[PDB]
């Protein structure tokens, strides 16, 4: 008691694009985020600081417990919550999941407290552990700039069936980023031209070399993504990977390979 449940949703990247390198050793992106109707179940409870997953993240590791500890020091409450996690969003799926967990528990908590941080403070906080994570504090549809955090809502033309396929492979985000050479970055000016289109409905414009890497990287997204086509459909790579998405529906013969080799198979409607 007085326990709540909070949704948590995933996003999708509808492209992505490298302008360049950081000193920071982050890259520059351009980016499309696109919220979508799979979620994370997470249920606040009030007790002893404590965030568990029901597929066993340390706590110290857990982006929620590092956000709030972080929430405590900042603004000098103590937090006595007890979260628990149910993690339907993957990790190392390429779709925001811990991110989000971020983003709507440490705006649960606040707001729960008589919101002592204002909507910027809250973003500067989440957006600090994750690039991603204010992303999720708006949800919806926004175009990413800078590393992600610099976003910009939007109304998109796209809507209709979407399927993810989610092997059982966890990409990493640095050792994706890590692999990029020069020839993998373009001009801001062409990405801005693509994400337009994009927008506007024109999803064979969608392209992530983020995925044309996690694809090497990481064969099985390559046996996904060919699948995928063998299918009859064109396939895309959400963030680094692992998940690849197409616009349509999932066969029984996908269900079956997905069930035979561990994948996961979603089916949203956006
Ligand atoms: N705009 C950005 C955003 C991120 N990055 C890279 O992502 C990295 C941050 N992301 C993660 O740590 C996500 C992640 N790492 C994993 C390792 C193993 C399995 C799953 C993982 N997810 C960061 O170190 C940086 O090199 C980057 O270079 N530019
Ligand atoms: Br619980
Ligand atoms: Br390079
Ligand atoms: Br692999
Ligand atoms: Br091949
Ligand atoms: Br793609």
């Amino acid at each position: 008691s007085h326990m709540i449940k909070v949704l948590s949703p995933a996003k999708i990247n509808l492209g992505l694009w490298v302008l360049g390198r950081l000193p920071s050793g982050y890259h520059e992106i351009l980016t499309l985020y696109q919220e979508i109707p799979f979620y994370d179940e997470i249920y606040i409870r009030e007790g002893v600081l404590r965030v568990e997953t029901n597929i066993g993240i340390p706590q110290e590791e857990n982006l929620v417990y590092k956000g709030l500890r972080e929430f405590e020091r900042i603004t000098g409450i103590e937090i006595n919550y007890s979260i628990f996690i149910q993690k339907n969003i993957p990790p190392g799926a390429g779709l925001g999941g811990g991110s989000s967990n971020l983003a709507v528990v440490l705006k649960k908590v606040n707001e729960l407290l008589g919101s002592p941080l204002s909507e910027e403070e809250l973003r500067e906080l989440v957006g600090s552990i994750s690039a991603d994570a204010p992303f999720f504090l708006l949800g919806k549809s926004a175009i990413g700039r800078g590393k992600g955090e610099v976003l910009e809502p939007v109304e998109t033309e796209i809507s209709g069936k979407i399927t993810l396929v989610i092997p059982q492979v966890s990409s990493s985000t640095g050792r994706v980023y890590s692999s990029l050479r020069e020839e993998h970055f373009v001009t801001p000016e062409y990405a801005e031209e693509k994400i337009q289109r994009i927008i506007s409905g024109e999803v064979e414009e969608i392209e992530n070399v983020l995925g044309d890497i996690a694809r090497e990287l990481y064969p099985e997204i390559n046996e996904v993504y060919r699948f995928v086509e063998y299918l009859g459909f064109k396939p895309f790579v959400s963030g680094s990977g692992s998940t690849v998405y197409f616009f349509g529906g999932a066969s029984e013969e996908l269900k079956k390979a997905a069930k035979m080799r561990g994948w996961k198979v979603v089916e949203l409607e956006l």
